[PDB]
């Protein structure tokens, strides 16, 4: 299974970026496997705001967030084998921008 825990990010962070903001966990680990993240904020507009590390599941943010532009993101996180076949998930990853 995959455990995605909602992430809260204070609005208008100072840099340096990227900044780690949370971590998704696969119960079996990732040996021979890759985390993959998608959604608005990742691969749909606005693109490139959030990333996940394929091995560690560390979720990062790449810039300051304006809560009055977008207050919440609802992402998909899944795990594939090395060839891109889904083997776990997707599950919903909530990211909320807080005051
Ligand atoms: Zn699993
Ligand atoms: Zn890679």
């Amino acid at each position: 299974s995959i455990l995605a825990t909602p992430i809260l990010i204070p609005e208008n962070q100072r840099p340096p970026f990227p900044r780690s903001v949370g971590k998704v966990i696969r119960s079996e680990g990732t040996e021979g496997a890759k985390f993959r993240l998608s959604g608005k904020g990742v691969d749909q507009d606005p693109k490139g705001i959030f990333r996940i590390n394929e091995i560690s599941g560390d979720v990062s943010v790449t810039r300051p967030l304006d809560r009055e532009a977008i207050a919440n993101y609802e992402l998909e996180v899944e795990v594939t084998d090395l060839s891109g076949k889904i083997i776990d998930g997707p599950v919903r990853l909530d990211i909320s921008v807080i005051d």
